[PDB]
Parts: C-alpha cells; sequence; structure tokens
C-alpha cells in the first residue's frame, strides 16, 4: 500500500507550488 | 501507526499553505 | 528501495523553494 | 532508524517556510 499521509504531502506541496506559480504568472 | 516525521511535514506545509493564502488575501 | 512518493515530496519542495528564492533576488 | 528522505522533505519545508516569514516580516 501507500502511505495516506506521504500522499497528502505531495497533494498540499503541488497544491501550493502551483497556486504560487499562477498567482506570479 | 504513523510516522511523526511524515506528520510533521504534513503540519509544515499545511501551515504554510494556508499562512500564504491567508496574507495573499 | 526508497518510497517514491517522499521522493516527490522532495522534488517539490525543493523546486518551490528555489524558485521562490530565485524569484525573490 | 528515521527515513533521510523523510528528514530531508521536513528540513526543506521548514526552511522554506521561515525564509518566506522572514521575508514578509
Ligand atoms: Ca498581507
Ligand atoms: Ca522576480
Ligand atoms: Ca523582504
Amino acid at each position: 500500500s501507500s502511505d495516506p499521509l506521504v500522499v497528502a504531502a505531495n497533494i498540499i506541496g503541488i497544491l501550493h507550488l502551483i497556486l504560487w506559480i499562477l498567482d506570479r504568472l
């Protein structure tokens, strides 16, 4: 299986990066 | 039995995301 | 082996940190 | 033992959060 906390970590990090890039652009 | 390291990572990432959103708003 | 999801977490985090530093400077 | 890839994830996120706060403050 996969750790649900690591998936959550990825989701949070990906969203933060995406929202920040779109904010700047 | 969750990994505290991974829990810490989620707390940091989520706090950072929330603090950044609220600052931009 | 290493968890691919933890590898993705590092890649995302360090990319975000690098892009933000570069943006600011 | 602790997973070093998870330690690094915490170090990156913590550094990034701190740098961003200090930059805003
Ligand atoms: Ca503000
Ligand atoms: Ca710039
Ligand atoms: Ca500044």
